[PDB]
DNA sequence: GAGGTGTGGC
DNA sequence: GCCACACCTC
């Protein structure tokens, strides 16, 4: 039940929220509103969370620490898969 | 691990 | 719109 349809070149992809469609439309337009501000870096991204992932390459930030060993991860889904190895 | 992206509470 | 969740593919 998706009411927000993409009307670009007969794409037809449909989403549940308008903000989802607006983000998808960037695949057709090449718009990248989220700019890395790291010194000397000119990378830009269509989604804010893609920029977050990029910043963690600059900072080495790994917020998701495994509570059963010393390993840490930049993303929760990486940790979740690793945790299965403990059980 | 990384890239891409569909989803939904707020 | 922000943000992280969740899943697929490589
Ligand atoms: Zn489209
Ligand atoms: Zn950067
Ligand atoms: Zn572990």
């Amino acid at each position: 039940t998706a009411t927000h349809t993409c009307d670009y070149a007969g794409c037809g992809k449909t989403y549940t929220k308008s903000s989802h469609l607006k983000a998808h439309l960037r695949t057709h337009t090449g718009e990248k509103p989220y700019h890395c501000d790291w010194d000397g870096c000119g990378w830009k991204f269509a989604r804010s969370d893609e920029l977050t992932r990029h910043y963690r390459k600059h900072t080495g930030h790994r917020p998701f620490q495994c509570q059963k060993c010393d390993r840490a991860f930049s993303r929760s889904d990486h940790l979740a898969l690793h945790m299965k190895r403990h059980f």
